[PDB]
């Protein structure tokens, strides 16, 4: 019944690597009685992570202190900067800001991938003086967008 469905719903959340808060997930739950997964990450995937999502990352992630970060995990891309193309992405889990570079070879985020898009990580990620390391082997683009976004409320 409902209880037991949002606990399985719950539990693929996680396994596919995003930190949502309890509240979050309610949020994105269009029924107790209607628990679809696919429809959670449909809304979730198209909502700012500072209103729904559970921190995850080391609050001093920028300090250098921190070397890797291991997923899966799903961030937000806040705002990006631009042989492989390279960019630079500022992204956050909702409540701390860390900064990337990124390396690709198959072109999946461009300095047209929209504000709010969702990126999941996976492996180890190594961190370089404060930029985690990205490219194609451990970043996956799920998509979405946060439409009008504001990097600093």
């Amino acid at each position: 019944g409902p209880g037991h469905m949002a606990q399985v719903a719950g539990a693929a959340l996680s396994q596919a690597g995003w930190y949502l808060s309890d509240e979050g997930i309610e949020a994105c739950t269009s029924s107790p009685d209607k628990v679809n997964v696919n429809d959670i990450i449909l809304i979730a995937l198209n909502t700012d992570l500072r209103t729904i999502g559970k921190k995850f990352l080391p609050s001093d992630i920028n300090s250098g202190k921190v070397e890797k970060l291991e997923g899966p995990c799903v961030l937000q891309i806040q705002k990006i900067r631009n042989a492989p193309r390279m960019l630079r992405l500022q992204m956050t889990d909702g409540h701390i800001s860390c900064t990337a570079v990124e390396f690709s070879y198959m072109s999946k985020i461009s300095l047209n991938t929209p504000p709010g898009t969702k990126v999941k990580l996976s492996g180890i990620v190594d961190i370089k003086n404060g930029f985690l390391l990205l490219n194609d082997s451990n970043t996956t683009v799920l998509g979405g967008e946060v439409e009008h976004l504001i990097e600093k409320w």
